[PDB]
């Protein structure tokens, strides 16, 4: 599987006020190609928020990340911090 | 909830053989206080590896952080990228 890691600057809304704002958001990735689940990340401290994804495959991943990014920009996201890495199942699996 | 992502520079081992070798690894932080889960990230084509925590609270997460950043020296991981962040729980129920 392949895990995408993604954050940038944000200035809010944070706790339950981001999901109510962004819940819309949320319910559209389920229907993205290969998607399996996200976490959302937040830090209203540092200003920044994100998320770690897991999909089936890096096409999958790749294809997301680039549209996500593109997304962003609309939330006034300019630049994007993101990684996608190959996910060690053995190991994963003992530690969950 | 506290969740903790890392990366960083590595060499190796990679896909099995990683498994193989960090499995001790693995096992002893199943014991880690606060540790809930941890997904093994890596990437041999980029020369990376990291992974992607969930604690119940942010010092048992940077307490952790703490340990493994020093510990990953001994495997020749000078530096280490982290970022530690709240998980907004009603937005990652709907991705799962």
């Amino acid at each position: 599987a392949t895990l995408l890691q993604l954050h940038f600057a944000f200035n809010g809304p944070f706790g339950d006020a981001m999901a109510e704002q962004l819940k819309p958001l949320a319910e559209s990735i389920n229907q993205e190609p290969g998607f399996l689940w996200k976490v959302w990340t937040e830090s209203e401290k540092n200003h920044e928020a994100g998320g770690i994804y897991l999909f089936t495959d890096e096409k999958s991943a790749l294809a997301y990340l680039e549209k996500h990014t593109a997304r962003l920009k609309n939330l006034g996201v300019e630049e994007v911090v993101a990684k996608v890495f190959d996910v060690n199942e053995p190991l994963s699996q003992i530690n969950q």
